[PDB]
Protein backbone atom coordinates (compact mmCIF):
# COMPACT_ATOMS: atom_id res chain seq x y z
CA UNK A 1 0.00 0.00 0.00
CA UNK A 2 1.02 3.37 -0.94
CA UNK A 3 -0.58 6.22 1.79
CA UNK A 4 -0.96 9.52 1.59
CA UNK A 5 0.34 11.99 3.47
CA UNK A 6 -2.31 12.82 5.81
CA UNK A 7 -3.56 9.29 5.37
CA UNK A 8 -0.32 8.26 7.06
CA UNK A 9 -0.40 11.15 9.36
CA UNK A 10 -3.62 10.26 10.93
CA UNK A 11 -2.49 6.32 10.76
CA UNK A 12 0.42 7.17 12.82
CA UNK A 13 -1.44 9.55 15.44
CA UNK A 14 -3.87 6.53 16.09
CA UNK A 15 -1.11 4.11 16.51
CA UNK A 16 0.71 6.66 19.27
CA UNK A 17 3.75 7.80 17.61
CA UNK A 18 3.01 11.73 17.52
CA UNK A 19 5.35 13.30 20.18
CA UNK A 20 6.80 9.78 21.38
CA UNK A 21 10.11 9.88 22.57
CA UNK A 22 9.61 13.79 21.96
CA UNK A 23 9.27 13.78 18.32
CA UNK A 24 6.45 15.46 16.47
CA UNK A 25 3.98 13.69 14.06
CA UNK A 26 5.97 15.91 11.49
CA UNK A 27 9.44 13.80 11.92
CA UNK A 28 7.84 10.38 11.66
CA UNK A 29 5.91 11.60 8.70
CA UNK A 30 8.96 13.06 6.99
CA UNK A 31 11.20 10.20 7.82
CA UNK A 32 8.94 7.87 6.25
CA UNK A 33 8.79 9.87 2.88
CA UNK A 34 12.01 9.71 2.33
CA UNK A 35 12.99 6.10 3.60
CA UNK A 36 9.84 4.70 1.98
CA UNK A 37 7.98 7.33 -0.42
CA UNK A 38 5.00 6.07 1.77
CA UNK A 39 4.99 2.45 -0.34
CA UNK A 40 4.20 0.12 2.80
CA UNK A 41 6.09 -2.77 0.54
CA UNK A 42 9.29 -0.88 -0.37
CA UNK A 43 12.83 -2.90 0.58
CA UNK A 44 16.22 -2.63 -0.12
CA UNK A 45 19.18 -4.56 0.41
CA UNK A 46 22.32 -3.54 2.09
CA UNK A 47 25.96 -4.20 1.27
CA UNK A 48 26.32 -6.56 4.79
CA UNK A 49 23.54 -8.61 3.66
CA UNK A 50 21.16 -6.99 5.58
CA UNK A 51 18.00 -5.60 4.01
CA UNK A 52 15.37 -3.16 5.16
CA UNK A 53 11.96 -3.47 5.29
CA UNK A 54 8.37 -1.59 5.21
CA UNK A 55 7.60 2.26 5.19
CA UNK A 56 10.25 2.95 7.97
CA UNK A 57 12.95 0.47 6.33
CA UNK A 58 13.46 -1.59 9.28
CA UNK A 59 16.90 -3.03 9.36
CA UNK A 60 17.10 -6.82 9.84
CA UNK A 61 20.14 -6.77 11.04
CA UNK A 62 18.72 -5.98 14.29
CA UNK A 63 15.20 -5.69 14.61
CA UNK A 64 13.96 -8.59 12.44
CA UNK A 65 14.09 -12.24 10.70
CA UNK A 66 14.33 -12.62 7.16
CA UNK A 67 16.03 -15.91 7.56
CA UNK A 68 19.30 -14.65 5.46
CA UNK A 69 21.03 -12.85 7.74
CA UNK A 70 23.52 -14.79 9.48
CA UNK A 71 24.26 -13.06 13.02
CA UNK A 72 21.68 -10.62 13.47
CA UNK A 73 19.39 -10.06 16.15
CA UNK A 74 15.65 -10.03 16.04
CA UNK A 75 14.72 -7.70 18.59
CA UNK A 76 11.53 -6.85 17.96
CA UNK A 77 11.00 -10.49 17.97
CA UNK A 78 8.90 -10.31 14.31
CA UNK A 79 9.29 -11.66 10.93
CA UNK A 80 10.58 -8.82 8.50
CA UNK A 81 7.28 -9.41 6.03
CA UNK A 82 4.92 -8.96 9.14
CA UNK A 83 6.85 -5.25 8.50
CA UNK A 84 5.49 -5.22 4.74
CA UNK A 85 1.72 -5.39 5.52
CA UNK A 86 -0.61 -2.70 4.53
CA UNK A 87 -1.22 -2.17 8.57
CA UNK A 88 1.23 0.17 9.93
CA UNK A 89 0.93 -1.54 13.32
CA UNK A 90 3.91 -3.81 13.17
CA UNK A 91 6.07 -0.98 11.75
CA UNK A 92 4.85 1.75 14.42
CA UNK A 93 5.98 -0.76 17.27
CA UNK A 94 8.89 -1.93 16.10
CA UNK A 95 10.20 1.83 15.90
CA UNK A 96 9.12 2.98 19.22
CA UNK A 97 11.90 -0.16 20.44
CA UNK A 98 14.26 1.43 18.08
CA UNK A 99 14.00 5.50 18.77
CA UNK A 100 13.93 4.42 22.14
CA UNK A 101 17.61 2.95 22.30
CA UNK A 102 19.40 6.03 22.89
CA UNK A 103 20.12 7.20 19.74
CA UNK A 104 16.83 8.97 18.63
CA UNK A 105 15.67 9.55 15.16
CA UNK A 106 19.27 9.42 14.39
CA UNK A 107 18.77 5.43 13.92
CA UNK A 108 16.81 6.45 10.45
CA UNK A 109 19.86 8.28 8.44
CA UNK A 110 17.45 9.44 5.80
CA UNK A 111 16.12 11.54 8.46
CA UNK A 112 18.97 12.79 9.99
CA UNK A 113 20.31 13.99 6.48
CA UNK A 114 16.47 15.21 5.06
CA UNK A 115 14.47 16.04 8.39
CA UNK A 116 16.83 17.08 11.04
CA UNK A 117 16.55 20.68 11.43
CA UNK A 118 13.87 21.22 9.09
CA UNK A 119 10.80 22.66 9.05
CA UNK A 120 9.24 19.63 9.76
CA UNK A 121 5.69 20.69 10.26
CA UNK A 122 5.14 21.43 6.68
CA UNK A 123 4.70 17.81 6.34
CA UNK A 124 1.31 17.64 8.95
CA UNK A 125 -0.07 21.52 7.10
CA UNK A 126 -3.22 21.16 5.92
CA UNK A 127 -4.31 17.60 7.46
CA UNK A 128 -7.56 17.37 9.38
CA UNK A 129 -6.82 16.06 12.76
BR1 LIG B 1 4.14 14.14 -0.34
BR1 LIG C 1 18.85 -14.73 9.75
BR1 LIG D 1 17.84 -14.72 -1.24
BR1 LIG E 1 17.43 -11.01 19.56
BR1 LIG F 1 -2.98 1.34 9.44
BR1 LIG G 1 16.09 11.92 21.66
BR1 LIG H 1 5.23 18.62 13.41
NA1 LIG I 1 17.64 -10.40 12.06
Amino acid sequence: KVFGRCELAAAMKRHGLDNYRGYSLGNWVCAAKFESNFNTQATNRNTDGSTDYGILQINSRWWCNDGRTPGSRNLCNIPCSALLSSDITASVNCAKKIVSDGNGMNAWVAWRNRCKGTDVQAWIRGCRL
